[PDB]
């Protein structure tokens, strides 16, 4: 037994007020072939004040995502040489 990349992203849809925080959790277990990317609106993102991505033990993804706002809403994408996926991130006016 040894598996590649282990894809367990509930991450189907995420709905939020303005307004409130957001946080995405997903857990990828380790690689083998290629590593997965992380991507926001095809093209790569980067952790800016407000975005802040922190990884810990258990290869654990947590996007931490402080005062969002209707801009930030958008498609985040993924590209694993094994498989590929994406979610989409709307924003209840309120």
């Amino acid at each position: 037994m040894a598996p590649e990349v282990t894809i367990l992203e509930p991450l189907q849809d995420v709905q939020l007020s303005e307004g409130q925080d957001a946080s995405f959790q997903c857990r990828l277990s380790r690689a083998s072939g290629q590593e997965a990317r992380w991507a926001l609106g095809g093209v790569p993102l980067q952790a800016n004040e407000m975005n802040d991505i922190t990884v810990e033990q258990g290869t654990l993804h947590l996007l931490t995502l402080h005062k969002v706002t209707l801009e930030d809403a958008g498609t985040v994408s993924f590209h694993v040489g094994t498989c590929s996926s994406e979610a989409q991130l709307k924003v209840t006016a309120g």
